[PDB]
């Protein structure tokens, strides 16, 4: 029998430990990331503009992840106090004119294993609509805009045509045994991928099991009572129909004392749990301890997550 | 048969050309470089899994629009950041190699970081490489000390064994006083060169350098190497006899005081058993450079396992 095939979509915060654990298993891995608001197509002056989804996936799928985490994370103190490795992605992107144009150089540089694909082969802009109706374009701008995000959408930077998937992307989704959405920020990591029509169709049609790994914590632009159920609801609304087959949610408590002592943003809280609402929406709901309290934060435990995923995975 | 084992000692602009050609041949390569308080950088890129890639990446500089970072090269950022992480460039050598996915072996010459010292013909002493090249005068001799203590510099782990087990040692090309000699004035390395059964080959410079007289002939380069190691030790010497045209030099903005090395066959023959005088000149990127393939073709033709 062939190795199972697993495609991770989003690649936000928490995906590197999932990707590490997946690599220890006997499985092929593909990652899909959005690379938007990019280069000459961003509509910004060159001085004005100068993200982690790509960096996280690149380092996690590199030939020496431990090595490259150490390296892509050290900070000068000496310039003066900036992270090395953020400077490498900055450099190659400036060199090539956009991060999109740098992506093949970047996979060469990190000696990546498996496939990393952009969601589209054309330049994309990310748009957020806030609760009051205000529309903001650009991830860095969205993230800086005060308020609660209602919805996101993507457009082509260079024209009014409907954005299109990069097609090796469609085939990858359709030929997978499992799709892992997340973990990552819902609005700025996961959703930009699924709002491209050809990707939303592939998710709907794939024989793969679709698994969503929910956040440990609420994010900027999310309310205190934005439940795990609510996260599933937003995903389903953005794609246009229900489509998650399995949802994994953490129910182990993040102690207040740990959040206080570790100087967490005081408005980020543990994602509230709504079992009834999850069950109404998703066939298989997995609530368990998937929490790792280490390195000053409340992160996903990659192995506890991936052990569940390997238990349910089936070759299609 | 076995693959021949070739150790390359020194290098300027220089070694990368020789290392590139050697990599095309079926040979095991070791490189020995001097680490002070450059040549390391060029050997790292030359021995990497993607030299053209790393060369481009290395030398891109942030643009005028990169605010605070504007103008700084990417590769120097990398080498300086790993250096700082490890406490020194010397400390960072293993990580440097791992990153460039280097083939073969790269060794620092010495067991600690060094300071180069030069004694000038008028008796003046200057410490530090940059200070030496900037001092007005003619260099008589160089020696090395450890930067952090007064102990005799020793060879790093494996360097003596590597020299002794080699089929051939290639010295140069590169600045004699600041690239080649600092490696061989480490006493353990000098002794390893005197004792090794490896064929010792010296590739002479195309052009004279700072610290050297206009009439510093190929033969005088050999005399200086021999004098620093204390005995004759070079088995083969490869010298270029093709003329670097003056119009070429003028067009490409060459320094006027520096001339092409003068050929002295009789003097060479008095000192070294095998003297190879031929066209090893490549006039290419606004420079007078060594042709790596022609030099390496000659060396391969001489080599025995
Ligand atoms: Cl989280």
């Amino acid at each position: 029998m062939r190795k199972p095939k697993i495609t991770v979509i989003g690649g936000g915060t928490g995906s590197p430990v999932i990707l590490k654990s997946l690599r220890e298993k006997d499985v092929e891995i593909a990652a899909i990331v959005t690379v938007a608001d990019d280069g000459g197509s961003s509509g910004e002056l060159r001085k004005n503009m100068q993200p982690g989804d790509l960096r996280n996936v690149l380092v996690a799928m590199s030939d020496m992840p431990k090595f490259y985490e150490k390296v892509f994370q050290y900070r000068f103190s000496e310039f003066a106090g900036h992270p090395l490795g953020n400077l490498i992605i900055a450099g190659l992107s400036e060199m090539q004119g956009s991060t999109y144009n740098a992506m093949q150089l970047l996979s060469k540089f990190f000696h990546t294993t498996g496939k990393i694909y952009p969601s589209s082969d054309h330049p994309l802009t990310l748009h957020a609509v806030f609760q009051d109706g205000t529309e903001v374009a650009g991830e860095s701008h969205i993230v800086d805009h005060r308020g609660i995000i209602d919805n996101v959408y993507v457009t082509n930077a260079l024209n009014d045509d409907t954005p299109l998937a990069s097609r090796r992307v469609v085939q990858t989704i359709l030929e997978s045994d499992m799709i892992v959405l997340g973990p990552g920020s819902l609005f700025t990591s996961i959703l930009p991928n699924i709002v491209i029509k050809e990707i939303g169709r592939a998710l709907l049609e794939t024989k793969a099991e679709i698994a969503y790994v929910c956040n440990i914590m609420t994010q900027r632009g999310e309310t205190e009572h934005f439940t795990d159920s609510d996260h599933v609801e937003v995903l389903h609304r953005h794609l246009g129909r229900p489509f998650i087959d399995t949802v994994l949610v953490n129910i182990e408590k993040v102690p207040q004392e740990y959040m206080n002592s570790n100087r967490f943003d005081e408005y980020l809280v543990q994602v509230e749990h709504d079992f009834v609402g999850l069950c109404k929406q998703v066939s298989r709901v997995i609530s368990s301890n998937f929490l790792r309290l280490e390195n000053g934060g409340a992160f996903h435990d990659g192995d506890l997550i991936v052990d569940e995923l390997m238990r349910i995975i089936q070759v299609k």
